């Protein structure tokens, strides 16, 4: 099945997973110079004081923080939306070594990691029906570099021995995700796709301009994760982007001059 080997990787996902090459693929490279300021968009409200986180999971594709979703605790609204999203996992991509790692890239620079926080569209009633919609999901973005230690990530990395392989998972209560937001919340917006299978084409992408930092040591941990199930040949998990796709007939917007 679909992963992110030569044999399996991005390049093949077409074939079982044919919107791959549709008209809305994500991730995609934004470049600076063309998305254009939109004075018309608002200030995101990102409100995750009640956030219920649950459980960390290794899926074999990366790792899920998975939360409470079955009520209005951490919500997504405003920036680009219409209405009101609900936080249901985050997760990370990231390389094999500092320079590559992220899905976006900013005039075409590759960060070490993305982090990816998933909301789903709450008059859909449910995740899964939300990703049947074009306006199902909005997921936040946010690039890692490699410089300082991100305090509120550690104990995220001082877990993952516990979920080497893939289906391992751990309670993973009271973590609070506001821990790993940069400063400002300027953001490039797009309408775009999950960048995993199955590749539905129902997310508004927000995706933050200023990175947070981690350190090299932190990184290091999410690349001693595995890929494989437990007592298989390891394979480290590393390198689970997608690279950019064509814009085609879409524009990225600014929040911000
Ligand atoms: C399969 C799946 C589930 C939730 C989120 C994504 N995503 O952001 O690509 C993908
Ligand atoms: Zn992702």
């Amino acid at each position: 099945h679909w992963g992110y080997g030569k044999h399996n990787g991005p390049e093949h996902w077409h074939k079982d997973f044919p919107i791959a090459k549709g008209e809305r693929q994500s991730p995609v490279d934004i470049d600076t110079h063309t998305a254009k300021y939109d004075p018309s968009l608002k200030p995101l409200s990102v409100s995750y004081d009640q956030a219920t986180s649950l459980r960390i999971l290794n899926n074999g594709h990366a790792f899920n923080v998975e939360f409470d979703d079955s009520q209005d605790k951490a919500v997504l609204k405003g920036g680009p939306l219409d209405g009101t999203y609900r936080l249901i996992q985050f997760h990370f991509h990231w390389g094999s070594l500092d320079g590559q790692g992220s899905e976006h890239t900013v005039d075409k620079k590759k960060y070490a990691a993305e982090l990816h926080l998933v909301h789903w569209n709450t008059k859909y009633g449910d995740f899964g029906k939300a990703v049947q919609q074009p306006d199902g999901l909005a997921v936040l973005g946010i690039f890692l570099k490699v410089g300082s230690a991100k305090p509120g990530l550690q104990k995220v990395v001082d877990v993952l021995d516990s979920i080497k392989t893939k289906g391992k998972s751990a309670d993973f209560t009271n973590f609070d995700p506001r821990g790993l937001l940069p400063e400002s919340l300027d953001y490039w917006t797009y309408p775009g796709s999950l960048t995993t299978p199955p590749l539905l084409e129902c997310v508004t992408w927000i995706v933050l301009k200023e990175p947070i930092s981690v350190s090299s040591e932190q990184v290091l941990k999410f690349r001693k994760l595995n890929f494989n199930g437990e007592g298989e040949p390891e394979e480290l998990m590393v390198d689970n982007w997608r690279p950019a796709q064509p814009l085609k007939n879409r524009q990225i917007k600014a929040s911000f001059k």
